């Protein structure tokens, strides 16, 4: 005869502290401070001696003007970030593999972010997975990783590659640019589509910058703390 | 155990319920504020450098005039939208990917959604499956997934890309197009009959929001009680 | 000692029971409504550029004139149809597909269905599954598809398609035609012999509309009704 | 619980007491109003452009002299029929099919029943299962399907074709033919020896009609009588 009004103070709750947690959001942050920038909103241009390089420029917005956003249209679209503010990128590149030649299993992709006044920044390797000729999807593989093979092929064979607070951009710069390239052989680069780069602001204060780092564990334990009060507060 | 079980048996019982008041506000939503334009009623073009097109041109209905239906007919026919009022599409289309050349199963999609003023509004990849020589189903397969290797196929093989919330199209703009290519090599791309792009209305959001404020209540008030009622008589 | 008037009940209320339901078949339709036309009562006539195509005239029946009957005689016979009355068809086709050239497995079977004042008044596709040289029927397979392995191929290999309300023709045209063409690759269509093409009456009144579609799920529903009134009045 | 078990044992036990009293009904059935005559005791006549064809003459015999029956002894002799009342045929064939083209295990069996003044009655096409180099019988197979490679073969690569109450052949017309063609490539029919053509009288169906009402009634009443009294006896 209680269950029933537990839950009414779940819905009751749960609702109210995520809109608490907005409130915090709304207070603490601008809300318009990070900007997850897809890849494919960059202009891709191929190539033998390096690989996939992506490309864009940058707008500088000046001092009160309304933050632009970052459309998800996949159409070509300048970076917006404040001219006088330092900005702390995070690469989330996640993708496939894949070589009609059975040369390789494995191998090795190469990343680097230069930036221009052409300049190098950040560098670093991944060993990534590839597909090959060679490769087979067992039944029990398509049992148990979902039967769809095209969540087989995102459980097993997908490859995230996540780089944190490893890359720093000034808004005075322009020309921000991103090479994959595999460099034991010619490779198929699947890039997958939400794959992006969040430009977040960079603030001088461990704790929220952390919190901005990592939304969804934010997401976890701030919902759990304003539950727990409130229940508590209540009962 | 309560909490546990309450909110298993939650988990339990919100598919069916919410998918029952799913339709019943679908019977609500109006032919006029929803239509689905099935994917085979545009034209198609085939080619080589760029992918499968369809396009179909657009005809204005002026207000007064009851909203057509654009009816399964798999007959090439008109997109009918409003005079201006704004509309906001959802690309939902689900092949199968099929060839001989043996390139290893799984590709990129590009897809590329113009208009007319000639003019690019949205642009994608997903990355696909497709068939190739060397794919059998195990027995196991058959087993498990349906006994009509049809249906297997779908279960497994099947790339659902939904795009949903993220085109809109003016309706002055007319000849409305959309590109499906494969990027890596050249596949036969198997259209799933139901594949189409919905034309939802895209209104004052200040309704919305509220429309939404008041679909979440219902479907909380109507979910709660219903699963609270038969918790309680199952305790 | 109760069990046995139980099924003297039964005996008496269930043939009593269809008995009831065929006398509201003979008034609610006019008990030759519906007319299903096998397609090997056509006209065959295969081709390169087309696949099978099915074409049969008509012949229109003066209003009064008892209605004639398509017998399931395979020989070729001209549909019967009141001239002045809208009929709705009900495309049922199930087939089976084979290449000798290992090639592909699944495919795409496109029907087209014309009509003759020449304009087409129908199209779609469906993703049909073909035999190929590189199958082998598991003994798994035989021993839970049922030991004859043509039932196991009609539980496996067989493709059933259904087009349901999505045709209208008048008995004013004459000469219908059903297409089907594989489109990927050429194929072998085995037709199933008891694939057909349902002529109804289309009454401009929906339930009975509905029951003339469901057919079987009537012969469950009214028969239901019937016999829970009967036993419960009679209790 | 009650009405499963009746349900349950009522199925059980129609089998048996049915098959029983149709062999009683079968001993009351005429040899002259019912006949068979096996397939083997037509002329055969193989081709290639048509399939192996049976053809058989007819005799007609005058009212007042007990009607022949068509022995079992396979050689060549003629049909009998009475003067002028109606025959309604029943094909039942049953084959297997085998090649060495190593066309896959489907095909598409022709059936034309002619008759005589050169003149078509029944069509039809019934998709059958054919052997092939690539098939073999699995140990699991023999384990269950009884040890008896024939009995397997009979189980599992048997096409048994009933085609009952479709065909009338005047006794007037002659010469009687039956066509077994093959669509898709050559094979190899073995056709059953006990396969045949039944001779039904098609007399009145007003006595037919109260003949089923005589037949349903005794069916039931016997059915239900020995069901009733052995399942209060089991309970």
């Amino acid at each position: 005869y209680i269950v029933v009004a537990f839950l009414i103070q779940l819905l009751i709750i749960l609702p109210l502290s995520i809109l608490i947690y907005h409130d915090f959001y709304l207070r603490l942050l601008p809300a318009d401070s990070s900007n997850v920038v897809p890849l494919n909103t960059f202009n891709i241009l191929n190539g033998v001696q390096f690989g996939t390089k992506f490309f864009q420029s940058i707008k500088s917005i000046p001092v009160g003007t309304d933050l632009p956003q970052t459309i998800d249209n996949g159409l070509s679209q300048l970076i917006p970030m404040r001219d006088n503010m330092e900005y702390k990128l995070d690469l989330n590149l996640q993708l496939y593999c894949q070589s009609k030649t059975d040369h390789l299993n494995l191998d090795n992709l190469l990343i680097d972010v230069y930036r221009g006044p052409d300049e190098k920044i950040f560098h670093t390797s991944r060993p990534i997975v590839c597909l090959a000729l060679t490769d087979s999807m067992s039944p029990q593989e398509i049992e148990q990783l979902g039967p769809s093979r095209l969540d087989v092929y995102d459980e097993e064979w997908l490859n995230t590659i996540r780089i944190e607070d490893k890359i720093s951009l000034e808004s005075s710069y322009e020309t921000i640019s991103v090479f994959l390239k595999t460099e034991i052989a010619q490779r198929n680069l699947i890039i997958h589509p939400e794959s992006g780069i969040k430009f977040r602001m960079n603030f001088e204060q461990g704790l929220r910058n952390l919190m901005l780092r990592k939304r969804f564990l934010s997401y976890i334990i701030g919902i759990s703390i304003f539950h727990c009060i409130i229940c508590v507060l209540f009962f």
